[PDB]
Formats: structure tokens, sequence, C-alpha cells
DNA sequence: AGCGTCCAGTCTACC
DNA sequence: GGTAGACTTGGACGC
């Protein structure tokens, strides 16, 4: 992908922008914590900063950032690199992914933190996403630390560091609920040094579950999000209820199990399934099941 | 009405 | 080996 990247002020600009779109991305149900604005802006916090995001044709300005911090932090973490018309191209010759792209043009997955991934889909098991969203930003305000853009205040989604001096109830007081105690469990297994998150990509994907799996209340699906939505293993499936109603209802027109489910499409999509799963999902929401 | 009953991945108990 | 039922918080839907 070749973009003309400029820092212009307190912002940064690039032109060349292709498949992408601020909406279709940030709610296809991948991340919690950005929120449109009224000229339709995104902004969001993210790697221990607060950036606006505006897309205006295939010009993105990128706001309250710098050229250091687009290289080193911004351009993986909306996967700008990556050429998502040939996936598009490549998942259409499947007749089901075409009508599901179409609505879905300019989804890209992001390349989020992993400790924040691995905690904000903690709280995603048995919960709808405006309570996810809810708790998310409580943790924030409740032990994150406060960045300013625009004379408002923003907070950070807190380290593991951050989190371990405080009981369970503490915690439980964001609104998560029986999540508390994972969360706990969690922060205690990074902070070890127990469970280490830089070197993780180092292993297998099926390494990566086993280790992740280890801290309670993580199961194959949070692990998996954190695989495909902070590693980018792409050859992953992540099966929600959701998915698994799509996939059931488009393709086998049976019922099936999450692991069978999960084996078709890997099967079908192979290094796509990730990208496919975006698609259907986004496309799924847009359909109303 | 307002009060109820159901439900939005993982663990635990028990096969 | 496998899974049914419990699980916080809270919003939807019944009558």
């Amino acid at each position: 992908m070749k973009y003309n990247v400029e820092e212009k002020g307190t912002k940064v600009i690039v032109r060349g922008i292709a498949d992408f779109n601020l909406k279709e991305t940030f709610e296809s149900g991948q991340c919690f914590r950005w929120n449109e604005e009224e000229d339709g802006s995104y902004t969001g916090v993210a790697y221990d900063r607060v950036v606006n995001v505006k897309l205006e044709g295939d010009t993105l300005i990128i706001d309250n950032t710098n050229l250091t911090d687009f290289y080193d932090i911004w351009f993986d973490y909306f996967d700008l690199g990556r050429d998502y018309g040939q996936i598009k191209e490549s998942l259409s010759k499947d007749p089901v992914l075409k009508e599901a792209i179409k609505f879905g043009q300019g989804i890209r997955i992001l390349r989020q933190d992993t400790w924040e991934t691995l905690v904000s889909f903690i709280v995603s098991q048995n919960n709808r996403i405006p309570q996810i969203k809810k708790v998310i930003e409580n943790l924030a305000t409740s032990f994150g630390n406060p960045i300013e853009y625009k004379g408002k205040i923003y907070y950070t989604f807190p380290k593991p560091e951050e989190l371990v001096m405080y009981d369970v109830e503490t915690i439980a007081k964001t609104r998560c609920g029986f999540r508390a105690k994972y969360i706990f469990d969690a922060a205690s297994k990074v902070f070890s040094g127990e469970i280490n998150l830089l070197k993780l990509h180092e292993y297998s994907t099926s390494e990566i579950r086993d280790i992740l799996m280890t801290i309670n209340g993580v199961g194959p699906k949070v692990a998996d999000c954190v695989i495909l939505y902070s590693i980018g293993r792409y050859d992953t499936f992540p099966t929600d209820v959701w998915i698994k109603r799509i996939v059931e209802h488009l393709y086998l027109k049976r019922e099936g199990t999450p692991v069978e489910i999960q084996l078709f499409a890997i099967d079908k999509f192979g290094d796509l399934s990730g990208f496919a799963q975006q698609y259907l999902f986004y496309y799924g929401r847009e359909m109303g099941k």
C-alpha cells in the first residue's frame, strides 16, 4: 500500500487511503473504545494515547499525534500496510461473502494492544456490546491515567501493575459482575511475569491458546479474539453465537457446535478466515438476525 | 401499569 | 472423556 504521509500542525495527514471506513471498522465488533464525534470523526483511547481520526474520501486526518507516533503506533494499529482489495477479491469467489462485502467494503482488522484486548474480551463473555463498552470505560476512569485532548479528560486502559493492588470487590465496582475475579486473575498472572505478552507472538497459535486459557475466565473464544485482533493470526475464525447462526443459516443450512462451524470456515477461507469473519459479522448486523 | 421472567462465554459439578 | 446449569448487571418483553 502506497501512502503520501505528512505532519501538519498537531495532526498527521495520510492520502491514498483505500478499503477503509471508520464506522464499519469501529462497529465490526472488534473494538470498544472508539466513539463517533458530531462531524462523523472518531475519538479513541489506545496505547496510552488519545487521538481523533477523520476520513474524507481517500484522505485520513489523525489529530493530536505526531509523525513518530503515527509510524510507531497508528500505522500498524489501523493495519494500513495490508491490501484489503486483494482480500476482498479473493473472498468474493464465494457468492455469500461477495454479498457480505458490499456492505462492509471498509472493514480493516485493527492490531490492538495484547493486554487491553485480553481484558476487553474477558469482559465480553455472556455480555451485550453496550455493557462491555460501559465496563471498559469504568475500568479506564477508575484505574487508568488521565490524558487531555480539546479540554476533555480521557483515561488510558489500566495496565496489570495498576490493577494488582486492588481486591476483587474494588474491581467489581466497574459493573463487570462475576467477571471481576477473571480480571483479578489475569492481572496477577501477567504482573508476576507468569504470562509474557511481549514474547507471546513467538509461539504457535495452538500454544498461545493454551497459554491464555490458563487464566481463569479465558476459554477458546477470548483466546481466539486475542489471537486475531492482537496477534494478527488471520487463519483463525473466532466463533461467537452470532457468527455461528450466520454460518448456519447461510452455508450448512443445519445446526452446529462451535467446533464444527469453526473448522468449516478455516477449511473454506484459509489464511483469510479472520477477514471473512469480519465481513459476515457486520453483514449479520446489517440484515438483522 | 408495574412486577416478573428470560437472557446477553466459561467454570464447576457431575456424568 | 462430555456438558447442563449457574453466573453479575441490566435491558427487553409478558400480561
